[PDB]
């Protein structure tokens, strides 16, 4: 896999973002994460932490995976990285997403995430709390 480079349009929520990639505005889904939506409980949190993390960074990349590179909503799928920090993982880290959507063929970095998700569970961060 290649980090792409990207610059942030616009938070969105605790697994989407608004990029613009190639010169053009996408939404982006996370790969291999589902954090609660803004309404459920973690949510706000979840967009808070994504929110930040992103436009605290300098230099935000994408990363595709082998597979689809749009879903069926239009939404990019990848693995976006933050200063060089992967969101997808350090979400999944605080507790704060789950790994989920684990599709054969888009699934590079899902033992990395489970790893996450374990420690996350010691840990009794947030969602696991
Ligand atoms: C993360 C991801 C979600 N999706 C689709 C599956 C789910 O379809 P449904 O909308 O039919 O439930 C949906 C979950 O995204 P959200 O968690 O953002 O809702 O997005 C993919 O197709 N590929 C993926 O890699
Ligand atoms: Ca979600």
């Amino acid at each position: 896999l290649h980090k792409e480079p990207a610059t942030l349009i616009k938070a969105i929520d605790g697994d989407t973002v608004k990029l613009m990639y190639k010169g053009q505005p996408m939404t982006f889904r996370l790969l291999l994460v589902d954090t609660p939506e803004f309404n459920e409980k973690y949510g706000p949190e979840a967009s808070a932490f994504h929110k930040k993390m992103d436009q605290n960074a300098k230099k935000i990349e994408v990363e595709f995976d082998k597979g689809q590179r749009t879903d069926k909503y239009g939404r990019g799928l990848a693995y976006i990285y933050a200063d060089g920090k992967m969101v997808n993982e350090a979400l999944v880290r605080q507790g704060l997403a789950k790994v989920a959507y684990v599709y054969k063929g888009n699934n590079t970095h899902e033992q990395l995430l489970r790893k996450a998700e374990a420690q996350a569970k010691k840990e009794k961060l947030n969602i696991w709390s």
